[PDB]
């Protein structure tokens, strides 16, 4: 039944502690079993690192401090695998603002 994302909005400049978390991805109807992953970049390429989602929940969150004048808005990507890696669903575009 497939994932369901909203556009994910962060204000510029949060302070540490770091990471944040900052938006929800969800599967309806999710499979028993399934994960998820996050690709793209901002995370697996430049600049990599700045965004995480949790395996297990879905919960997507930020590293780092940002600046929407160095980049306002990231474009990524994610799925639900099992847990060998294979994909189940997607990838599908998830988008990111960074707020000033």
């Amino acid at each position: 039944s497939g994932i369901v994302v909203s556009p994910i909005l962060i204000p510029e400049n949060q302070r540490q502690p770091f990471p944040r978390d900052v938006g929800k991805v969800v599967d309806s109807d999710r499979p028993e079993g399934s994960k998820f992953r996050l690709t793209g970049k901002g995370v697996d390429q430049d600049p990599k690192g700045t965004f995480r989602i949790n395996e297990n929940t879905g919960s997507v969150s930020v590293t780092r401090t940002l600046d929407r004048e160095t980049i306002a808005t990231y474009q990524l990507y994610v799925e639900t695998t099992d847990a060998s890696g294979k994909t189940l669903e997607g990838p599908v575009p998830l988008e990111v603002i960074v707020i000033d």
